[PDB]
């Protein structure tokens, strides 16, 4: 096994390790370039989201509703809760004629902090609508309704929209459905586990489809759908996060060079757009990353994502400088003194 | 190098892993039992707040202040910020003759996150005095008055209060200086780092002193001061920490059998009086324990030294079923469906 870190030290004293897994894939998901372990087995959480987005987007019927870049993009997220997310949330919601009463998802605290320190202020409980996972659950209501298909249960595994779902994440993942594992999502969806490296295959595709698009090719109903997901997510990044979210500043800096997201317990996946920096790093294509820190520490997750795409020359040093925040994190102590910071000692292998 | 972590799954599929390091330790700092790497160079951050009381209550005209056993548990504290820690630390400064624009600590949001809801309900700003660390940096306020000392710069390694804190960390430690690192801790003081069986020998010079004490033995003016310190943890855990903190449930829960403390970055320390769960384990005396979460996840941490003390079997079912919470942190979704738990993948050596 490689022994690949990001270290935080205390003048120079070592605080915490972090391990590292990393996988940077072609458009046909070939392993170009790593770091740890690039095939572990990895609960994708939010970042298999995209992929639940293509099961949605493909369910017969769903096209009728009506739903627009920014409600894709919604279906793409892990949104801070604020206004506008609930409010699209709502909009989705009665484009299908549901009531927020047929959401099988349960509200949590932001995940932005400024978000929750609002909440907190005002006494606010949040409910169904306000989960970060809520544009994802309209869309199963969607495809359940769409197919003539029972509402009520629409997030169990039996159900035909998670039979859907299931097959769809095994197929961009070139996989068996045998060699793909489930659990339940803290929004009570199933979720995926498969090799970190399809991660980076479903990113790659995602990106892939986009440039097809792009170029005016002949596209497949799930090509044209894949390069749809890929335009939402990069035209909407706020709906895909929220203010001063990691996910969204990357993808604004980017101006629709890449789509990037997060999954809870530290993992990021980005789809990369065919450039001269793609070209430098051997491929003809597209590119795909995934990333996993092994012990789930989100601050060393945006620190390590922003730190490979330094080493990969994706974005130039000027759109790169917008995440300096992430990428070198504060560590500034309460009286204002710099007592630490964050290292590398990583290296990609080819 | 050993393989012993802390992992958490989501319906069996591996989640995070956290790599586990832990000495047990006899009261002369012989190695027992280990996890991972009992020797690592660790920071032991607030874990060494009890050394540091020690270098205060050994600074000569101290006594003459008049703290009592909740002042010294303060000063062993790294609290929550609740209404009786603030109070506690005023009072401090009013026997030492002091205000709170001599501490050159800064405020910080509560460790506790009902204390810290509190606060961001009320718009509430900390200051100085309501530092996790108010305790320990009056009584630094307290020694450098008591010896005639400037307290301008208390907090800075070349004033002698910062000279006999570096001296006894490393006699307690049994090391030579040059063995002991320090860095800048958040509190704005010198921190040590040492080797993390040294921290359980502090841990098991404390209970020993303790033991010596009960038992009507005469002691050195050291092993009397150890004693009160162990005394003042175990009868003021509250201060310590604060309501529902690990640490003030710990001690409370052993009613005077051990002591114990948190370190930043998720190191933790235990004393262990003698008892028939130290004898079985193959000592005549007090026991120290030590552990560090390489990648410093807290809740980890309160999970593993719960799950050290069942297996080392300190305590009984019923004293330990009060940590149960921490034991076994809770894996609920939004909706109250349990998606996993916390497993113990590591093995004790002798
Ligand atoms: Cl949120
Ligand atoms: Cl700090
Ligand atoms: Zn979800
Ligand atoms: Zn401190």
């Amino acid at each position: 096994p490689s022994e690949d870190f990001v270290v935080t030290d205390r003048g120079g004293i070592v605080e915490n390790s972090h391990r590292v897994h990393a996988a940077v894939v072609d458009a046909k998901g070939r392993l170009l370039y790593a770091l740890g372990n690039p095939t572990r087995m990895t609960l994708a959480r939010s970042a298999a989201k995209p992929a639940q987005a293509l099961a949605i987007l493909e369910t017969e019927g769903v096209a009728g509703y009506g739903f627009d870049d920014a409600d894709i993009a919604l279906m793409c997220a892990s949104h801070s809760s604020e206004d506008r997310h609930i409010a699209r949330t709502r909009a989705m919601l009665s484009k299908i004629k549901a009531e927020e009463a047929d959401l099988r998802c349960g509200g949590h605290p932001s995940l932005s902090e400024m978000v929750n320190r609002s909440w907190i202020k005002q006494d606010f409980i949040p409910t169904a609508v306000c989960s970060n996972c809520s544009g994802k659950h309209v869309g199963m209501l969607a495809g359940a309704r769409a197919i003539g298909a029972g509402t009520d249960g629409y997030h169990l595994p039996d159900h035909p929209m998670q039979g859907r779902v299931k097959r769809t994440v095994a197929e961009l993942c070139d996989l068996d459905a045998g060699d793909v594992e489930w659990g339940t999502d803290g929004c009570n969806l199933p979720t995926p586990a498969f090799p970190l490296d399809r991660l980076g295959r479903i990113y790659a595709k995602l990106a892939s489809a986009a440039d097809g698009s792009d170029a005016g090719e002949g596209q497949s109903t799930r090509c044209a759908a894949l390069a749809h997901i890929f335009r939402a997510m990069a035209r909407h990044p706020e709906m895909v996060a929220g203010e001063g979210r990691y996910c969204t500043m990357l993808m604004r800096a980017f101006d629709g060079a890449l789509v990037g997201k997060l999954g809870a317990d530290a993992s990021y996946a980005i789809g990369v757009r065919a450039s001269d920096a793609t070209r430098q790093l051997g491929t003809d294509g597209a590119l795909g990353i995934s990333v996993k820190i092994e012990d789930g520490n989100l601050e060393m997750l945006y620190a390590v994502v922003t730190e490979l795409l330094e080493r990969l020359g994706i974005g130039s040093p000027d759109v790169r400088s917008q995440l300096a925040s992430f990428h070198h994190p504060q560590r500034v102590n309460t009286m204002g003194v710099t007592t630490g910071g964050v290292s590398f000692p990583f290296k990609l292998r080819g």
